[PDB]
């Protein structure tokens, strides 16, 4: 017998849908008189959907992704999806209400889906926005109007941000998400993100898979901008997953064979980016030179293009796989450092295991800002000389993290940040309390 019905609208691209589903599952676990309907593309849903994931109170729906009836590009697909919005979702929300017999009482959406505000307003329900990155990235976007008003789109560098954005004084204009400055015939995603900024102050709550204590001053600032600003993470600590009885990748058996704690260099650039094959070569040379053991998530093509005899010579030193069980890898006692593209989920996984970072961010999104925070605010890792994996830059970064006095300070900082994350999700912790507040908002008087 359900009393409340929460509609949840995902953004079906990048690493957006999974973190939102995780929050839905956490809320569903605690909300047995509340029904949750999750709306996403059929293609995304087929990647996301065992005993702990079969909820009596979660229904899954597909919405039209806007493609004709993929042959075109990821870029193309995102534009068609946004062109079909919000009518694609509106039609399916009706179906969920008819099938369940319960009108929606609340709408949670990815924060990118600005039109969640319009759908919630039309239905006379609260809109809750789930931001899929850290507070620092959200703050950068929220100051878009003030940034553009101060310096325009086309002295400002290292003066404006330190005067304007609480807690981002260490960031440069060139660290900020580039979509802030894309206002000439903006692409559909830039349009969507700038409409998000305009709507978010009319959210009933903004929800983050972060913890307040990673950036107290930014958190306090954003609490002043939003009705409710609710850091509820890290989800991976609040809500662990039982260890799978096996690991078909071989990674964990290989890490178990390592004889030195904190010795292994784990390398991943995410699900999409591959560095250019001359940068992969430079990294391969640094690994052979430094003789740290390594575990590298790299696609089989890129691997086949590494330098002649590198794979044969390093057979007994490193393991290269097309996919790693990354959270399980980072939790392994043998891992000493993570060479990352500075995606938020990767950084947060690293914090949650006390693994320091070597940062190689690529263009777009919040990766460059995250790299700045890692080196100059959080102080849980280092960036590279020239922002590339040159052999000299890579040997230098590995030395700074693995065998310097600066390295010992970085490891105390990442251990302290791990402790703050754990405290946040335990009873009386900031994230624990914020998640109870979120339950009060969604489940209403009861
Ligand atoms: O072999 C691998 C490689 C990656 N991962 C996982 O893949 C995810 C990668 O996510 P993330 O580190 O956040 O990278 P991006 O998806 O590039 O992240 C950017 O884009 C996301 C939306 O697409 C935003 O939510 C992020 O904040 C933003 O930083 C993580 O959970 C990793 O554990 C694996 O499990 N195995």
């Amino acid at each position: 017998v359900f009393q409340s019905h929460i509609g949840v609208l995902a953004f079906p691209f990048g690493t957006h849908a999974a973190p939102l589903l995780t929050v839905v599952q956490r809320l569903a676990t605690s909300s047995p008189h509340t029904l949750f309907s999750f709306f996403n593309s059929a293609v995304s849903n087929s990647t996301l959907f065992g005993v702990l994931d079969s909820y009596d109170n979660i229904r899954v729906y597909h919405v039209w992704d806007g493609t004709p009836q993929f042959t075109g590009s990821h870029f193309e697909a995102v534009g068609l999806f946004l062109k079909a919005s919000p009518g694609n979702f509106d039609k399916v929300i009706d179906e969920a209400e008819v099938e369940t017999g319960l009108k929606i009482s609340c709408l949670i959406t990815d924060a990118f889906l600005w039109f969640g505000y319009d759908l919630a307003e039309k239905r006379g329900v609260p809109w809750l926005a789930f931001w899929t990155s850290a507070q620092c990235a959200l703050s950068a976007h929220m100051y878009t109007h003030e940034i553009l008003k101060a310096v325009g789109s086309n002295t400002a560098e290292e003066e404006l941000i330190q005067s304007l954005i609480p807690g981002l004084e260490m960031a440069h204009l060139s660290d900020l998400p580039p979509e802030i400055f894309f206002d000439k015939n903006p692409n559909p995603l830039a349009i969507t993100i700038n409409k998000m900024v305009l709507k978010l102050p009319k959210s009933t709550a903004v929800i983050l898979n972060s913890f307040e204590e990673i950036d107290p001053i930014i958190t306090t600032d954003l609490k002043s901008k939003f009705h409710h600003f609710l850091n509820i993470g890290p989800s991976i600590l609040s809500s662990p997953t039982p260890p799978p009885p096996d690991d078909k990748t071989g990674c964990l058996a290989w890490l178990d064979s390592q004889t030195r704690p904190k010795s292994v260099v784990y390398i991943s650039f995410g699900t999409v980016i591959t560095p250019p094959e001359n940068e992969l070569a430079a990294l391969s040379e640094a690994l052979e030179t430094c003789n740290y053991p390594f575990l590298w998530s790299l696609n089989d093509r890129a691997k086949k293009s590494l330098p002649t005899g590198f794979l044969d010579r390093t057979k007994e030193l490193g393991m290269i796989v097309p996919w790693a069980p990354q959270p399980r890898v980072l939790a392994h006692r043998s891992v000493g450092v993570f060479v990352t593209h500075c995606g938020w989920n990767s950084i947060l996984e690293s914090i949650c295991s006390g693994v320091p970072l070597i940062c190689r961010p690529f263009f777009g999104s919040d990766h460059k800002l995250n790299s700045r925070m890692v080196e100059d605010s959080w102080k849980i890792g280092v960036r590279l000389e020239g922002g590339v994996l040159s052999k000299t830059a890579t040997v230098e970064a590995l030395g700074r993290v693995m065998m310097s006095e600066e390295g010992e300070i970085i490891r105390e900082n990442v251990n302290e940040m791990n402790e703050k994350a754990k405290i946040a999700v335990e009873p009386k912790g900031s994230s624990f309390k914020n998640f109870n507040k979120l339950l009060e908002i969604i489940n209403a008087p009861q």
